[PDB]
């Protein structure tokens, strides 16, 4: 009856390789240490046209049946075609707003058709909803088979354990977050806390968290959830294929992605490429990654010649989830940038957050890892490689919401050695009709 | 303009023979007589489609990519601002929010199976503001457009309302203003209008000095106020009780539970139900609970006295004709309840911590019986609210016992000591 399947498979696996593994498998890793991915039946899938899959996936957007009103789970069979419905933890994610930067675009870059991804404004506000929503379902899934998974455990600033123990919480799976204690106090840590999860504040710095997960995980029934999962990828790339989608089946020019770990931009790309390849469309985007000048590992790799990659030590950012040294994901992002034909830019830490605050001012409220992507974008302008009339898919990873505290600092004047060229402070003036008239006829 | 359908400004209520009404064109916010302005449609141009016609027209452009009808608001256009022009409008792909099944939540602490919460606090902004606010700078960059004299829109709101206001504004170019007292001034709070590029001014004086100030000053300047008198953003409201319906595929809820501090939105709610049942699109209307704080004005002490002793006539209609009822929720009551929906997923706004506890209360006095198809309006995203998390979860609110906090567990970086705490937890 259901012909579609999936299956672990090394990364890039090489000519007439025959290693696989049941999703059921609880793996991590392959028979060489390298990472996992998953691989669907491509035979399977062949045997309906692209005509059918837009039909089909076009038919499902936004409609009240279960469970295929997920901008994730609309794709269902491209995710996990053989987990049940009753399986599925989902908190209608994605179908995300593909807002129309008209006058940024317009005021700032020239650029008619620039599009922003509001990827921020989900369930817990972030993109990883996307990805959690895969990887707790397979996890309720294994739970419910009696396979041996009491719960989830991972150490990750804020962005993966909201997620995480935000779907954990609804499905009734126990989710153990591990965190430094002075490093983050209590502040950004209050989703995983208010979602039921169980928290341990260590004495030590995040890596000594990220140790200390591994080596719980390494005796007890629990489950990693770390950068390394190819599932959390699974869900991530339906972001490219709703893209796609919200452009009735066209492909846009360029797609601008905050790299951190590096598995999201390679995502995107595994959704573009898939539509390509099964016939909704007939060509993919070309893609652009954008880090931080601090965490700058494939900034240096590409401008090498995809040559000399070396694990370099992050310097503090206020684009907190970028900040990666040694990114778990780099062969995967390399062999995208590659294939797609793409490019890698970095941002200072100045660019990041005045590309941020221009981007507010045409009404948003985006995360400090879009302004090091809107960044990339001002570069790329500059360098002509990026056309004003080329449309342009820029990837807002976080709402605003969720990095108040680098905005009020901004605004504030309150950052050392930093500029604030586009900071907009409340003004001061007595009560007196005059006064108040001139500011405002200034203003005018 | 070959439209059949119209809208203008009318009095809430007047009986004999009034003909009072203004255009939506018109700059106005009260009536002769001071009372609330109300946006009426020509529900007979309507009534020419049956049920069937507005049901099928609603459900094919639902999530839809075509302009302006993604919209959960603009997807019912005809019903909202039937005379702007598509090119116009000022859409940030609103409502089209989450009806959220509280299964762990339902089943677990309140005995229900069919218990759903509503997150319209996940939005362009961060709260259901967005709903009335796209109707509002929608109108207002219509007139600008048409060289109508409106040189910008102000208001007096820390919160929610300016936070969506101003987003709204500064993407169609409209200068946003912001009045305010200079030492009710938070930088947290007005983190988003600051960041929308909103002129917000500090003026040395109290909640009455600014009030007369803005009267002064729209007397001279044409500046668009928004406030809570304001009926076109519940227009927008109104679409989000249509949109739990169209959720349902046009099933009525036996109850809908909507926090009320400024009573416009219930009404709203009441509006949209309303509006579905006398064009056909469904037979009835969902009961409906009015959620108060302790601390908040006397709405649920006059339901309490059987309807005998802003928007508080506006509200209470409402209620009269749905058959409603209104609850109190106390400060460690709503936080409690908050607690206890967000161990379970969910990330909501004390507001809905409130709606929460008045479905709590209702349930045990056996009004809302557990098999009852009930839909909890959370107003805003937790986010907007995670310093009273904060204090909730370490137990740092004074007079208030916490007694569902979950402070995180103090452990070195010793194998051993963090296996025995994690055994301890997992033995349970
Ligand atoms: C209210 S339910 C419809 C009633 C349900 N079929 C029943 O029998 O009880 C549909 C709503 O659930 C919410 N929802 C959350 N996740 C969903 C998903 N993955 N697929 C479809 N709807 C989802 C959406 O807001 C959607 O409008
Ligand atoms: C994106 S507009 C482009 C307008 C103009 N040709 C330009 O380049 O500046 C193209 C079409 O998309 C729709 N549209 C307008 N504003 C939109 C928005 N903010 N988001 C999504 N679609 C929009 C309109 O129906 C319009 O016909
Ligand atoms: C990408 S535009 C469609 C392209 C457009 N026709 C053009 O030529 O430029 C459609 C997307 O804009 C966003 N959008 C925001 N507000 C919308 C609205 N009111 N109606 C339709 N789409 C809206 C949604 O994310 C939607 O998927
Ligand atoms: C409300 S669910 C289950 C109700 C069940 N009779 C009970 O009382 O436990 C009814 C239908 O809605 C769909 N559904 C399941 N989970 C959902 C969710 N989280 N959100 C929206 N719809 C869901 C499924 O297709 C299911 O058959
Ligand atoms: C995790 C995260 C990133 C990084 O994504 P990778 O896939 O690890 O590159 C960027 N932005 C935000 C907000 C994140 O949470
Ligand atoms: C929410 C609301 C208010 C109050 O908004 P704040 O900015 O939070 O004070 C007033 N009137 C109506 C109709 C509302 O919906």
């Amino acid at each position: 009856v259901n012909p579609f399947s999936a299956k672990y498979v090394p990364f890039n696996a090489a000519p007439g390789s025959t290693e696989s593994y049941s999703l059921d498998e609880i793996v991590y890793r392959s028979r060489s240490g390298g990472l996992l991915d998953v691989e669907h039946d491509m035979e399977a899938l062949k045997r309906f046209d692209g005509a059918y899959w837009r039909d089909l996936f076009d038919s499902r957007v936004g409609k009240s049946t279960w469970p295929y009103g997920s901008g994730v789970w609309s794709k269902k069979e491209w995710v996990l075609p053989e987990i049940d419905d009753d399986d599925i933890v989902s908190a209608f994610e994605g179908n995300s707003n593909l807002f129309w930067a008209e006058r940024f675009g317009k005021q700032f870059l020239g650029m008619n058709d620039l599009w922003v991804k509001h990827c921020g404004i989900s369930h817990t506000g972030s993109f990883k909803d996307l990805g959690m929503t895969v990887l707790v379902s397979q996890v309720n899934r294994l739970r419910k088979m009696k396979r041996p998974v009491v719960g989830v455990g991972c150490a990750s600033t804020g962005d993966t354990s909201a997620a995480l123990s935000a779907y954990c919480a609804s499905a009734g799976i126990p989710s153990i977050v591990f965190l430094p204690a002075n490093k983050i106090s209590m502040a950004q840590l209050v989703q995983p806390i208010a979602n039921g999860a169980f928290v341990l504040s260590i004495d030590t710095d995040f890596d000594g968290c990220m140790k200390l997960i591994r080596e719980i995980t390494a005796e007890l029934p629990i489950y990693l959830a770390n950068s390394l999962n190819s599932l959390r990828l699974e869900g991530q790339k339906t972001a490219a294929i709703e893209i796609l989608q919200q452009f009735d089946w066209q492909v846009p020019d360029w797609v601008i992605v905050p790299g951190g770990n590096l598995g999201n931009i390679y995502a995107f790309y595994k959704g573009f490429k898939m539509c390509q390849e099964l016939g909704l469309v007939d060509r993919i985007p070309r893609m652009v990654c954008a880090q931080a000048a601090n965490a700058n590992p494939l900034y240096l790799h590409y401008k090498s010649g995809w040559k000399d990659f070396k694990p370099m030590t992050a310097s503090t950012t206020f684009a907190s989830a970028i900040q990666i040294g040694d990114p778990v994901s780099i062969d995967r992002a390399v062999y995208a940038l590659k294939k797609c034909n793409g490019i890698v830019e970095e941002a200072t830490e100045e660019e990041l957050m005045d590309a941020m605050a221009q981007a507010d001012s045409t009404g948003m409220f985006i995360c400090p890892h879009t302004g090091v992507a809107l960044t990339a974008l001002f570069k790329l302008r500059n360098q002509g490689v990026i056309a004003p009339t080329d449309r342009t898919v820029v990837v807002s990873t976080a709402h605003g919401l969720k990095f108040t505290q680098s905005k009020i600092d901004y605004h504030s004047n309150a950052i050392p050695d930093m500029a604030c060229r586009f900071s907009n402070p409340p003004v001061d003036v007595k009560a007196d009709f005059g006064a108040v008239m001139d500011v405002l006829k200034s203003y005018l």
